[PDB]
């Protein structure tokens, strides 16, 4: 602990709040409702500080490139020597050799384009960032194939699933079998448990929106940051949270899946985060009762008590009723028979895009 004592902290999703920090030697840098493994997503490692007095004086920010992704938490103290004591304690290829096809996404930070590497026919993702990196060995994340940067811009080329978004397919067919949602799952607790246990990384974002499948049918999870019904209760009410965040994603996509509808739903958003804090789950009549108890489990309100929310993390969900004989290293090395297999002749088969 090289500092800690309260400071203001700016709501990232639905304003400030005092929370108690403790900056370490580790680089972690984290906020407790009261004075109170590691992980990366918190850390300060390479981030970049910014005193500034908007929209209230006495204000810093810490911004940090997380892997492809722009992070940016607000910060504010009374004084300035304060402020001051905090921020000390704190501190080839290039664009020619691809075509731009399509935008698939932008934001305030960059934008991500379709693209076609000219070399070799190949379409990959480019997120370009308005203004060293080892992949991981695991097949369902998204790898990144080319880093390189411009004048003004960051430009990170990434691979993109050719076979289609699966909220695409989920909306098609309205609703998936309970073991077709079985082995979407599993690759997703896979992918994720890689990350949780090889990286200290939590993946956050964990929605049906983030999901493609690759020509294959397999399951890729996205990487296309840029900047509710998916929220965990732990980070509306804004606490310290962890790996079980990606845990009630998981039920969350998985209960979509498996009942063809939201777990909890409302067009006003403060009655739906209300929903998501208060109200606890009406299950289908027309749904298996291991599977119910996975749900059940995985959208625990309480962090703590969630499956897959303790020390053992994944282990917990790898060994749930749901996923009996399931081999995870015959998952790892993709050896799963994928039930659906999406209309595709090659990896460059546009039809999906
Ligand atoms: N490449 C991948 N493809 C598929 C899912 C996740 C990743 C992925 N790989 C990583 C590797 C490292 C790191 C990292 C995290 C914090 C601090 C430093 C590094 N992050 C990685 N992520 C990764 C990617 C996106 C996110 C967000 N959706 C954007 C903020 C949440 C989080 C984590």
């Amino acid at each position: 602990i090289v500092k800690e004592g309260w400071l203001h902290k700016r709501g990232e999703y639905i304003t400030w709040r005092p929370r108690y920090f403790l900056l370490k030697n580790d680089g972690t840098f984290i906020g407790y409702k009261e004075r109170p493994a590691p992980l990366n997503n918190f850390s300060v490692a390479q981030c970049q500080l910014m005193k500034t007095e908007r929209p209230r004086p006495n204000t810093f920010i810490i911004r940090c490139l997380q892997w492809t992704t722009v992070i940016e938490r607000t910060f504010h103290v009374e004084t300035p020597e304060e402020r001051e004591e905090w921020t000390t304690a704190i501190q080839r290829v290039t664009m020619n050799e691809f075509e731009y096809l399509k935008l698939l996404g932008k934001g305030t930070f960059g934008k991500v384009i379709l693209v076609k590497e000219k070399a070799t026919g190949r379409y990959y993702a480019m997120k370009i960032l308005k203004k060293v990196l080892q992949n991981s060995r695991h097949p369902f994340l998204t790898a990144l194939k080319y880093s390189f940067q411009t004048h003004d811009r960051l430009c990170f080329v990434m691979e993109y699933a050719n076979g289609g978004e699966l909220f695409f397919h989920l909306s098609r067919e309205r609703v998936f079998s309970e073991d077709r949602a079985r082995f979407y799952g599993a690759e997703i607790v896979s992918a994720l448990d890689y990350l949780h246990s090889e990286k200290n990384v939590v993946y956050r974002d964990l929605k049906l929106e983030n999901l493609m499948l690759d020509k294959d049918g397999h399951i890729k999870i996205t990487d296309f940051g840029l900047c509710p019904e998916y929220l965990a209760p732990e980070v509306l009410e804004d606490n310290d949270y962890g790996r079980a965040v990606d845990w009630w994603g998981l039920g969350v996509v998985m209960y979509e899946m498996m009942c063809g509808r939201l777990p909890f739903y409302n067009q006003d958003h403060e009655k739906l985060f209300e929903l998501i804090l208060m109200e606890e789950i009406r299950f289908p009549r027309t749904l298996g009762p291991e599977a119910k108890s996975l749900l059940s489990g995985l959208l625990k309100k309480d962090p703590k008590q969630r499956l897959g929310g303790g020390s053992e993390d994944a282990k917990e969900i790898m060994q749930h009723r749901f996923f009996a004989g399931i081999v995870w290293q015959h998952v790892y090395e993709k050896k799963l028979s994928p039930p659906f297999k999406p209309q595709v002749t090659s990896e460059t088969d546009t039809r999906y895009f």
